[PDB]
């Protein structure tokens, strides 16, 4: 019967099908080692001089990289083979070969290289790790919040940032975030999540955001906290093997699954940053009052083992929506998600003014034009509730987990000023 | 404790805490009956003057609508509530009150006023039960794939149509579809599937697109038929309150949900559909040639009690980079799935051209830009094998699930090129 690599293991000794290609050949003696690719793996088949057919010996000799392959055999175990399985060859089929030269040969190209045959690099081993792992994150996305009652609430992606023409004269703006309308379904449906495109490095990449009606600032870290670190135990007990094929240490991800995520104030941060940047030559001082800088977000990842919190920073820097810190008029009740290595932020998030007047004065001292946030503004006319919510960047978790050098590695087809193909 | 309306059978006789909304009120003799929504829910509360301290039971009389709502009393199982249970209240504390007269008074408005109100409008029941279906798709549809071992795969929304302009002079376009993409991703992964957004009724809309490497026209079918059978029986299944607040015949959905789809050639739909067309004087004849009329999708969908597919057109109206049908040079071999009731096509699928010259011949004919297209030639230079695909529109499927009288309400906020707000 048919069979995929992924699932090779509850076939031993059985006699089955591959459909896929010649990912790497070599021989010694009397055997030719494949190795296989069906999509879904790689494997070892083994095609042993005098006992198979001449002809099928002959005909594996004859494979080129990419060549399209249908092979039959037996699954064996055995821990010398890589996997600890292979399939003993018994017949096999050509279904095509390569018009031209394969121009990714193994163990050769520079990362942009790659990148630009990145619709033919996606078969390899290390994007297929990568990839692997992208759905393991999307699917343990819509399992987390499914089973905590969450609803899937998709945001519209045009909105009345990048602009687009419609018909007629009329123009509409690629969305950089979902949050407000997650608002409006959080007083719907209590606690939603928007799973979707956001267009701001890469020009488009994706977004989880969550919104809770009656949800605080501290729960809002909580909850954040609870879903990255189930992220991370989640790609760590189901894919090691892809974590292995990244060369990626697990002992970097142990930290992250369990929790505890240190939390710093803005003010703490500054003041640890600037106390860095004085042993470190490195590191530049950070005036209070300013957003982090690149090296100061870096130095505050590499401080700690696992994401830290970064909360309650000043107003003048943040956005209208958010809550002000009721202790404190300059600060507002927001955080920042910092993953550890240098990935820096994956998560921001906030408590949102939940009453009117002061979410009116905000719409002004922020010069907004009011007549286009009414209907935000009827939220909290209308059923007003404390509500908190954040967003998680897709391609930077991944980054982060996988151990990557860039993000764009992190998407199938990366969207950048410089290259917007294939 | 605090508890969600949603999970609260597990909680009969305990004394829990709800948070949420008025959504109704009304009263008899001794006892105040609110109906509270909380999100997740609609439930009867009621309170019982003279069991409950007066100032309870009068507090309880001063609730308009959408007054936000903490509420603490004993969950009670009994069938003449409506939900089979209700909250004995004991206490009660208003969060808020509406500033200003709520726009949405129970069974009033027509749908236009409704959709204009969009944001406050997804809180009612009708809007309750659409989304919560949506999310039950979605989530569905994940575990369908994920089950199977396709790999979710995002395709790019910003492509080389709406045009969108970047930095400096540059251009770029909204995605139609993510299959060629998701046709690279087939090859390097076996099995994959897109879930985003689209644009072209709605102007956005999203769009679930599996590809799959070695799969045939006719495998391309049976597991379009598969998956749509497979959703409609979990919404029967885990849905069938929200089909009933949407006044839904569930015998309108069982054919769906046990599959043997009907299937018709282009030839033989065309012939049925001028056979109907002379009995009936609502439905206008279809020359041979011409792709379905909305009249004549109607009388073909209306014709048959589950979704019908429809396959084999002509090449002259289908896409550059579908197969052609072996024993017919006119059609390709393609197919569009139907739902009944007069919803029409949810799904669109094909065989994809596998052979490199064919494909080279086809882009000219089609009097495309071969240089934009080398990269999807390079699927074809290098491991090139049969493979097929389809398009399934989450909103067409939404709403004929629902029953709804337009798609606009299968989706959160609907962008028309009329209405492009809230």
């Amino acid at each position: 019967m048919r069979v995929f690599i992924d699932e090779i293991a509850r076939h031993v000794d059985q006699e089955v099908e591959l459909r896929g290609w010649l990912y790497q050949r070599r021989s010694k003696g009397k055997i030719h080692f494949l190795i296989l690719r069906d999509g879904t793996g790689f494997l070892q088949a083994t095609v042993v001089q005098g006992e198979v057919p001449e002809a099928v010996f002959r005909e594996a000799d004859h494979l080129p990289q990419e060549t399209a392959l249908r092979v039959w055999g037996r699954v064996r175990e055995d821990r010398r083979a890589p996997g600890g399985f292979e399939l003993a060859v018994r017949d096999l089929q050509v279904v095509s070969r390569p018009q031209g030269e394969y121009p990714i040969g193994p163990k050769e190209h520079g990362i942009d290289f790659l990148m630009d045959h990145r619709h033919l690099w996606l078969r390899h081993r290390r994007p297929f790790a990568v990839m692997r792992i992208r759905d393991e994150l999307e699917r343990a996305i819509h399992e987390f919040f499914g089973e905590r009652g969450f609803l899937r609430f998709d945001a519209p992606i045009l909105t009345p940032l990048f602009e687009v023409e419609l018909f007629d004269g009329e123009k509409a703006y690629l969305s950089q975030s979902g949050q407000l309308y997650a608002e409006a379904g959080a007083l719907a449906f209590a606690k939603v999540y928007t799973f979707g495109p956001t267009f701001r490095h890469l020009l488009e990449f994706w977004m989880v955001e969550p919104e809770v009606a009656f949800m605080t600032h501290e729960e809002n870290m909580a909850l954040q906290e609870e879903l990255v670190s189930f992220l991370v135990a989640r790609v760590l007990e189901r894919r090691s093997r892809e974590l292995e094929m990244l060369g990626r240490d697990p002992k970097a991800l142990e930290p992250a699954a369990e929790g505890h995520y240190p939390r710093l104030t803005y003010k703490e941060a500054v003041a640890l940053v600037n106390r860095i940047a004085q042993e470190d030559p490195e590191v530049p001082p950070l005036p209070y009052g300013e957003d982090f800088g690149a090296p100061h977000e870096a130095a505050l990842s590499r401080r700690f083992d696992r994401p830290v919190f970064v909360e309650r920073y000043p107003a003048r820097i943040k956005a209208f929506y958010m809550e002000p810190d009721p202790e404190d008029p300059e600060l507002v009740l927001n955080d920042d998600l910092l993953a550890p290595e240098g990935y820096g932020e994956i998560i921001g998030g906030s408590q949102r003014i939940h009453d009117l007047e002061l979410l009116r004065r905000k719409i002004q001292e922020f010069g907004l034009p009011e007549e286009v946030y009414d209907w935000y503004l009827d939220l909290r006319r209308f059923g007003s509730v404390p509500h908190s919510g954040f967003g998680l960047g897709l391609e930077r978790t991944v980054a982060w987990i996988c151990g990557l050098a860039h993000v764009r590695e992190a998407i199938p087809f990366p969207r950048m000023y410089t290259r917007m193909r294939p």
